[PDB]
């Protein structure tokens, strides 16, 4: 069914759970996917490997879940009970898939706890305010249910998020392409092309990696990585998406690609504004303590401020104002971030 791909074991890091720390990611900038073979040390809480799709139906209830018909490349709404009924059907007609069942507001929500590293890095988890007019983005806990021969074409995850993905049962195969400027250009071209779902994108790039994720294993995909997924065995997985401060330019690049392409990280800009205010404080506090900020934070801080100026230009503002929180003074924030960055970069002190 498939083709021949490049060796994942040449690019993909395989640390233990305990080795996967913030400092570990700060050293490599989280540039490559990370496969942890054994969940020990990841800080997760999971149901038993005996846990099944039938077991899921118990907690979420038979709630209208969104399902993807891969066969006819179409999306539709169906009851969860009926999906399970199709799932355990020994004569499967269609090839249906669930990759959008976000369950953090359900009863299942207290059975799963995401990786520790994800909660430490996550913008929403750490920096989204208790009180504001906006709905909190809840994209941290998805229950994924895929049948044999399920596929998702090459894509970048919404909002330029990073992903974590734990296979509880079965297997998933990821086809992974690095988000270089060239690949991203080739990708944006291929995506907005007419009859996009005819051409195979992994042929267009220098390198495409095949990564198998088997039972008990956890994959972390960094910002902007282009990936397709094959399900060669019926799969039950848990996973989710998050933003962080290690590759802010990449997050903004990825975000703005889906802008030009025209499913979405809700209030993406809103969280950036809050993060900009936080990053301003980190800078101030570090300067007053005679300490220099990490290099990636300066880079990211600059990329953030560039986006802030672009969103707040006269010609752009109407498309962006509704995401600016009232608790943020735009011009002052931009001015203050710029000064702190200049002070760190100005060679005369
Ligand atoms: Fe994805």
């Amino acid at each position: 069914r498939s083709r021949t791909f490049d060796s994942s074991d040449e690019v993909i890091l395989k640390p233990t759970g305990n080795q996967l720390t913030v400092e570990f990611l700060e050293e490599n900038s989280f540039s490559v996917p990370i496969l942890v073979l054994k969940k020990d040390g990841l800080g997760m809480t999971l149901p038993s490997p005996s846990f099944t799709v039938r077991d899921v139906e118990h907690y979420v209830g038979s709630k209208e879940i969104d399902v993807i018909d891969v066969t006819r490349q179409a999306d539709c709404k169906m009851k969860l009970g009926d999906f399970v009924k199709y799932y355990y059907s020994g004569k499967r007609e269609k090839v249906l898939n669930v990759i959008s069942l976000e369950f953090s507001d359900t009863r299942l929500s207290n059975l799963v706890e995401t990786p520790k590293i994800v909660r430490k890095l996550s913008w929403v988890e750490n920096l989204w305010p208790e009180e504001c007019v906006f709905e909190r983005p809840n994209v941290q806990k998805y229950c994924l249910m895929s049948v044999r021969d399920s596929y998702t074409d090459f894509h970048i995850d919404f909002g330029g998020t990073s992903v974590w993905y734990h296979v509880l049962k079965g297997e998933k195969i990821f086809y992974l392409i690095r988000p270089t400027n060239a690949n991203l250009t080739l990708f944006e071209c291929w995506s907005s092309s007419s009859n996009q779902n005819e051409m195979f994108f992994g042929d267009q790039v220098d390198k495409c990696y095949k990564c198998s994720v088997k039972q008990g294993q956890t994959l972390f995909i960094p910002t902007g990585w282009i990936h397709a997924v094959l399900t060669p065995v019926d799969c039950l997985a848990f996973g989710g998406n998050f933003l962080h401060s290690l590759n802010i330019e990449m997050q903004l690049k990825a975000y703005e690609i889906e802008k030009r392409l025209s499913f979405r990280f809700p209030n993406f800009e809103t969280i950036c504004w809050y993060v900009g205010k936080h990053i301003l404080d980190i800078f101030r506090g570090l300067r007053e303590n005679r300490r220099h900020p990490a290099s990636y934070l300066v880079h990211g801080g600059k990329a953030l401020n560039l986006a802030f100026r672009a969103w707040t230009r006269k010609e752009a503002l109407p498309d962006h104002e509704d995401e600016i929180p009232e608790t943020v003074r735009t011009v002052q924030l931009i001015k203050d971030l710029a000064r702190e960055i200049r002070l760190v970069e100005d060679i005369f002190q």
